[PDB]
């Protein structure tokens, strides 16, 4: 039972489980039923960007998704991460396919985290920037169908030799080091994440989406968590 | 007529104009009557730290002030700086003495700004960190009784050779370069500021406070703006 | 008179003054006659990158120039900047043309400078990054024919609306803030600068070149320093 | 067998293995017999600071060690780390004792690493800054006698509750994630490291010294590498 917090980019509306009737981006606290969502004007074949920020002052997690020359989509939710997550965690990217599929490529990824402790008013921090992925990336923990090196890109779900996506796939990419996401004595604590992606699809119904997540350290892909579950949750409850 | 946005660290309660009956920190939009305030347990003779954050997404300006091993004071206010300030501004510190005084020493001052453009999705940034002040700081625009070099600190208001604070003093320090605080075509835009200070006062009634501020490029201390006016506003209206 | 240090991307060989018989990159210490040079494979029509570094430990100024998938040119010169420059400078870019011309487009520019003090061991620093140039770039001091905003790019030399480069042109762009490039009490001083350029010429002999420079605060384009002088030097001695 | 590059801060002169007759700082390349050294005015009881820098242009590894208001010791060596280390490494701190001892307290540690690629021309970075060490630092791998939490410092070697150091102690602290220290496609690669320490001793001859090292991923304290070997080398050959 992993504790999970995520920002999803749902490309397929699973109206059974509370997903609205269109692609959208949402926020997930311990469940695949997003506490808050927002219509996202998904664009197939185009490189997009997702920015996610959070800070220990407003105690608010927000995220923006956009494509060059187009309206951006925003989603925010008030959440006190101190009570939802353990102090040490790991951060990652995650995508899945089901009966429907799409490329779940990641062109770049950046993350910064700062803990400005009470005791000294001296910062603790971590930052990593990936604009190119080496075929043997030793600082990423690839889980599932996640591979690196193809064009300097991170391909989260299985894509064949033809450049075409495979159905029923799941992948996850985690930074090797555990991040100190919060501390009892911190004045301010914050994080900022960004990643550009390319969700291409040869059909008319792409699924299932990508998602930036923060989990307990030893998290692993929940068995059979493909499709609508986006490699994060064991059940749609 | 300057357009001013500031976060004051009001040490003296001027109940004439709206101040609450205790030291407080507050948010000022074009006026000295804080749109929002919060109780601050002002500690005389001790270093404090102040953090001001803001982001184009929640369009919210928060501020946290604190002392090592004590409670922090926080205040936030929802404000679209896009409709209050011009795109090009300058940032600075300001302080004032009136019938009552205090040293308005500034031990360090850091600032970051980023603009994540839409047309390109690439960042534009600025960052400066002063952990020491030379006696001839050429990147600071000193105004009023503001001086540098004394011990490596920035003395906003007049302090004699005796080290004692002087009444009816005003001082401001502005970073030489104009900051591009916002843009119409930007996806995300954020700034963060931090400074440590030392408000000492021989007596029992210190006044009048420090304030980080953003203003129009050619901002100049309003005439006779000492005391309650904290070198930022001409009138108490 | 001005005190100048520069890294030229000399595209036109001026044998009369010392320029070796081919396009090269060099290190100018107070003279257009480079103290050290290196053959450069100037590619007309391609975006290139230049990286300049220097630290107070090695007391060496190096530079690298490269194009995606190609041999990179390197140049280095041991120089003690303490005895060559004043402690406060200004940094900028400079191009020029003479009888022959080329576009001197600047797609991006970034710069970082740090000062780790002796008296305290706490760093002071400045960082600015430009990935887009607004039509009213208020934090750059434009000199000569230099214009911002055309396509988001910086044009150091005159360029027609057609896109054709023009002869006898001189331009510079300095960052607004004076940089504290070195201090006696500094344990370690260092600066890093990067910038991507596009030198497009319609003819066969491009000229005259781009330059990264550190100068005294009030530097300005010398009289008649077009062509082989690259907006930097008054004479050729 | 380990591949190790280090920068010792030899506090005990082991005249039998190549150590000069006095406290020094050295550059070790696959051996405890420093390729290059320089006298160090080791001050017992004061907080020092060490700064290591390297870049793939000069291919020169430099180190500076200083105390507040005291001369700095400098040492540099021309080494092409591409032919000495594997592309993926781990960086960490090490310290040791033997017949004589000292406390090897690290009050802060910082490290930055950049890779400006040739194929792409966009950087890959990693940065971590420790100003405080929690009692369960999950992003550091502790080996031997290294403990976190005591005061907020990292004791590389055994220290009793009294505060007195102990003989024949050994310990390291590596950063959890592997660093991509270099790549064949890299135009520029560089790293900068900084850490402050406090070497206190109750006697007249402290030993054996602290060291910043870069090793292959799976490195571990070699058997018997206490004393003169500083937890890095199996023998003294
Ligand atoms: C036609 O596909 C829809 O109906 C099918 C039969 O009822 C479902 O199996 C299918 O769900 C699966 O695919 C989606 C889209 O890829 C995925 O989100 C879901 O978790 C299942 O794997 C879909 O509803
Ligand atoms: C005891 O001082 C208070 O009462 C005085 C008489 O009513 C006021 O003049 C005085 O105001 C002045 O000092 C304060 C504190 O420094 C300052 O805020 C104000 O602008 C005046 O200079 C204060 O209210
Ligand atoms: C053919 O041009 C060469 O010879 C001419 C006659 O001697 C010179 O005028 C000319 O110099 C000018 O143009 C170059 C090329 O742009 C420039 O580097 C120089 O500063 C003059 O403007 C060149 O030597
Ligand atoms: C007085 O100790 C010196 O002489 C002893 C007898 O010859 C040695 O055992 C001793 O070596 C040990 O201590 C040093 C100092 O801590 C250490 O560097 C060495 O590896 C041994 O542990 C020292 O030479
Ligand atoms: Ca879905
Ligand atoms: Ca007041
Ligand atoms: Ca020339
Ligand atoms: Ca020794
Ligand atoms: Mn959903
Ligand atoms: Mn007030
Ligand atoms: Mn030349
Ligand atoms: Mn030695």
């Amino acid at each position: 039972a992993d504790t999970i917090v995520a920002v999803e980019l749902d490309t397929y509306p699973n109206t059974d489980i509370g997903d609205p009737s269109y692609p959208h981006i949402g926020i997930d606290i311990k469940s695949v039923r997003s506490k808050k969502t927002a219509k996202w004007n998904m664009q197939n074949g185009k490189v997009g960007t997702a920015h996610i920020i959070y800070n220990s002052v407003d105690k608010r997690l927000s995220a923006v998704v956009s494509y060059p020359n187009a309206d951006s989509a925003t989603v925010s939710y008030d959440v006190d991460l101190d009570n939802v997550l353990p102090e040490w965690v790991r951060v990652g990217l995650s995508a899945s396919t089901g009966l429907y599929k799409e490329t779940n490529t990641i062109l770049s990824w950046s993350f910064t985290s700062k803990l400005k402790s009470n005791s000294t008013h001296e910062t603790n921090a971590l930052h990593f920037m990936f604009n190119q992925f080496s075929k043997d990336q030793k600082d990423l923990i690839l889980q599932g169908d996640a591979t690196t090196g193809t064009d300097g890109n991170l391909e989260l779900t299985r894509v064949s030799s033809n450049g075409s996506p495979q159905g029923s796939s799941v992948g996850r990419a985690l930074f090797y080091a555990p991040v100190h996401i919060w501390e009892s004595s911190a004045v301010v604590a914050s994080f900022e994440a960004t990643f550009t992606f390319l969700i291409k699809s040869p059909d008319s119904h792409p699924a299932d989406g990508i998602a930036f997540f923060i989990s307990n350290i030893d998290s692993s892909i929940p068995s059979g968590s493909t499709g609508r579950l986006l490699g994060l949750f064991p059940d749609a409850n």
